């Protein structure tokens, strides 16, 4: 009896019993055939169980254009509301892309709007689960509106809170521009797609036959267009990394990124030396020129694991997350078996929008460096190494969280500089006996400097090495390399309690 | 200001790339990280130092030089012209030559070159115009252009509106028929960012039917890159006017200083079209020549947008320059850092 | 030809042509046949002549609940945009009581907050003409979600920007809270009305017989509700009004009041006396407690004209504007020829909050001082004297403008305190030779002091005077009434260079 206390009440049970399949029971069984989570499902599935907190969950659109009242789903396209991750607040998003192909119109927009605006005003994660369409044709342009309005707010919120977005089917259109000005984008490999406009367009224009996969796929935002930041290997894979990137990251950026307990103090760095820490003295080859893995000094450096970043990108350069002493530490490595770790225009924005980040998140920034120069090539140059390259230059000077260099081979050049050279501000600078440190390798050099075998071999011998730099104090100590962990971990201690805008070049 | 005056080789080049702007002279200065003979040993590529790192190279290839001057003095010039519109810092406003008199009601003060720009938009809705022609007419006298030789489906640079320094970003419809694409949105990003740090109201003028579609433009980075510009306005506390003269379609519209991205007027001509998509592409969703018809003279116009908000003004051509006058005066007296895309 | 540009700018010119009348050419004839202004000719008429630049004038409507749809009006009822006043740039908005009897929906709404958002971030005054029913029932709730965001917005932009409302029409229901909100109410004499209720629902509810005049007119509010600040005597005398009010007013808590030149002086105040001022001197009455209006105080301490606020409200107490030596000033001065010139309730209530506007705007507060006490009497503690006369306190305590007073006759008891004695952080006091500055009066204080004529006179002649007071400095000149003028002009020009938010009594 719809005019009594327990019928308004038992009216709300049905309505609510109905938001959970807006679009009939029929469509969410041919989700699960698919073997896809439902948009509010991968909300339980990425938040801590039984702490989802629903909002707007009875929306519905208000619009009347070309017969869109005849249906009116329940929570109008998306699933909003807030819960914790590993026990810390969080807001989220989830888009269905059952309900107008996951289109967004204006009441959908306004509940992505309402979810933004709680997480920037709780100073907490946003989490946006992407999977839609586009902007719902028929509502014409309020959609576009509503767009602004998210990208506006992403903008706003940009270092400020970190903004999490999850690719989890095709995000076509407009809005693939909100994961874009997010800080890390998680798609799913075969299962997600990001593009601006879409292959049937495209071909009617330009005649090039691509598939959506080709177009947008995780490999492709991955590997070629440096815009994935990991491409997970089912939606389960996705949702541990994000909340693995969350473990390292504070709430906001006026909050200190969380730290497990530290150990004791044993005594002096030399008598606290493991197995594992022993290995990095005989880890550099005898020749100068050998390839060997900076991982292998990765993970003898960090507590435990190492959350890669762009691990499918630009291989001559390595960047993620771990932690040294309990801490969290953002690490930017040349890798000598790429390039033979030179620099290029592709791991200069890796690495650049990589170290803005840990910066604008208080996490330390633990250079580990072996870079013989810039990788030489014509299309470098056309493609803007000078302009791009300078970008690392740029999010580096302007850093001011704590800073920490290893050269442990080679630092020649220009390249000397961008990584984490003390000049540039860098705060305790670190080299093994093996770094080589100079203007240019001994083998170019002789050529200008004695205008030949054994004039190199002189020069190598007296001036590349790290005690010239040493000598400038351009390196604080010159260490044996199983002393880097111990070192790191005693000035991450020392440095724990370290314009509108500039014009970063873009 | 970097002036770039012979062979600039090496590391050092970075410090131009930091600074603002980039001063080529044309044949006579070339930039680059590693010459020629590296290149040839390493890659095997034969180049000239001109090829490599020359001031057309840095203009039209690499999107780094921002004037390539015909000579040193000419070069000088332009750098003098650059600073003629500029606060020494960003704490002082951007220097401004003597307002006009007020003389009564907008239509009694419209000059021949005012009433040229209402017949200046073509009937056909894909016949393009000359954006410069517009431009030209709202300016009180020259455009220092920025950019002129890169990304040309774009237009950038400096002018004077009632004698106040302006930033103009406008729509090219004479190159890719006005859409962005990677190159327009990073050009016209650092602009934007630019004219903010420096206290240039930004002006914007619209005709994008879209972004340049093509494979080459996904795998190249334009969702990461073509983020950029709207980081650029939505950071932007400057003055922000925008008009519409034509296309404004899907998210192009949301990027060429829509309301909801914080532009603070917002104008558009009777000739303005703003849709989520074109009337081609929007029936075969939305329900064919008589359908598409319909779609065009119902929705793609200025009014829908009018009715929202979105434009506070539909306006004739020729009141642009007025209007603007008055918005720049109402409007003169309005995180360590974000995360931009890079 | 609508699919050419000729013919698209053509189609601009009618609809344009057809906003002037968004109801018909007989519904303006019908407002003129009354004699009154439309919505938009308010704003020509008050603006600068060709000043007016008009946002959303063609909005229209986009609800379909009930027939609605049927109608939309080019403009949604209200007429919106900013131009100048005096050559110095305002927002504004006039209701159209012609459209939907002026009431309120989205898009009405929507166009309000529009200029609200401009005035507030241009930093320049915000003008609302107001004159209709109140929020459009067919429209449902949204409606009143627009009122919310307008009343936010005046709170928002309280004691930034100056607000002036001009109640124009019958203005009833939920949006008389936005010109309560701003700073000063004007409303025209006979033609405006503002109430929550009418008298239709008012008769059913109570059984009381009233009319929308008795309810609610000019008058109603300014005598007996205190919310009315100056009653007009026709539209055009309200436009004056508001003008003139706006001329002592800076555009925004951060500027200065516009001044006026100042004159030079021909040496010292005692050398520079004009007939005006020597008629100070023989002002006050031999007779101690014989009334002299203290508006002949008044205008001849101001340069011109005294813009008076609330005139016909709470008349013991006289505030308003004018300017000394070209500076705008707020004078707040206790009126003699009513109640004596007593404090109560209502007279604490009106200076005070005229006193926070005047530090709101940068306006230097001038007091004129002669005040026996508080009107004694039962009602005025029932209805709230120790919590509304608090109030005087509280605002003028809280004022960092410039504060002079000069007490012209009596200073009793704790009224002394309320009007601006030195310890309440008045900057300079003065007084005349006539001041009267004591706990009480001294028949009263005989009473106590000796526990008869004679003793009075005792004390009378010994205490009750200017001088105990200017001996403990609370008074910093005992002066020439003539002088007063010269005085208040050289500190003026001394003082020009000089929390979440409390908690007043409310």
């Amino acid at each position: 009896d719809i005019h009594t206390t327990a019928g308004k009440l038992a009216e709300l049970h049905k309505r609510r019993e109905e938001s959970l399949h807006p679009v009939g029971e029929d469509a969410v069984e041919k989700v699960h055939a698919k073997g896809k989570l439902t948009a509010r499902e991968r909300i339980y599935a990425l938040l801590d169980e039984d702490s989802f907190v629903e909002l707007d969950a009875l929306a519905k659109h208000r619009s009347t254009n070309f017969n869109l009242g005849e249906k009116r789903p329940l929570g109008d396209g998306v699933v909003t509301g807030y819960g914790t991750i590993d026990g810390r607040d969080v807001c989220i998003f989830s888009q269905d892309a059952t309900v107008f192909g996951g289109s967004l119109g204006e009441v959908y927009g306004e509940k992505i709007v309402k979810v933004q605006e709680l997480a920037i005003k709780t100073g907490r994660p946003l989490i946006g689960i992407n999977d839609g369409a586009g902007a719902r044709i028929q509502e014409g342009v309020v959609s576009l509106g509503l767009y602004s309005r998210i990208f506006r707010n992403n903008i706003l919120a940009s270092g400020v809170i970190p903004q999490i977005s999850l690719i989890m089917g095709a995000a076509a259109g407009g809005h693939v521009y909100s994961p874009a000005l997010t800080d890390f984008v998680i798609m799913v490999d075969q299962t997600s797609q990001m593009f601006i406009t879409g292959p049937d367009v495209i071909k009617t224009v330009t005649g090039e036959e691509v598939t959506m996969e080709e177009l947008g796929g995780a490999h492709t935002h991955m590997a070629k267009s440096g815009t994935a930041h990991y491409a997970a290997s089912g939606e389960q894979d996705a949702f541990d990394y994000v909340r693995e990137l969350l473990s390292y990251l504070p709430p906001n950026n006026s909050t200190d990124a969380p730290r497990y307990q530290a150990a004791a103090p044993t005594g002096p760095i030399e008598e606290n030396l493991t197995d594992e820490d022993l290995e990095l003295d005989t880890l550099i080859p005898d020749s100068p020129n050998q390839p060997y893995d900076m991982h292998e000094v990765i993970t003898r450096l960090l507590d435990d694991e190492f959350l890669e970043i762009q691990a499918g990108y630009a291989q001559n350069i390595v960047v993620g997350f771990g932690r040294i002493d309990g801490r969290p530490v953002g690490i930017v490595a040349n890798q000598p078996t790429h390039f033979a770790g030179c620099l290029d225009i592709n791991a200069s924005e890796k690495a650049a929008r990589f170290v803005r980040t840990c910066d604008c998140f208080n996490i330390p920034i633990v250079m580990l460096v072996d870079v013989p120069g810039f990788l030489p090539g014509t299309d470098q140059e056309y493609n803007g190494i000078i302009r791009r390259g300078a970008k690392l230059l740029y999010a580096y000077g302007e850093a001011t969280v704590p800073k920490i260099t290893v050269i442990t081979r080679k630092a020649y050049g220009g390249a000397y500089c961008v990584m984490g050279s003390k000049d540039m501000g860098c705060d305790v600078n670190l080299a093994w006996p093996t770094a080589q440190i100079a203007v240019m390798g001994a083998s170019g050099a002789v050529g200008f400097v004695y205008r030949r075998l054994r004039l190199q071999q002189e020069y190598e011998d007296t001036l590349v090495n790290p005690y010239v730099a040493a000598e400038r104090g351009y390196v604080g100590a010159v260490i044996p390399p199983s002393h880097t962990r111990g070192y790191i971990g005693t000035a991450l201690r020392l440095l724990e309690r370290k314009k509108k805008h500039g014009n970063v070049p873009l």
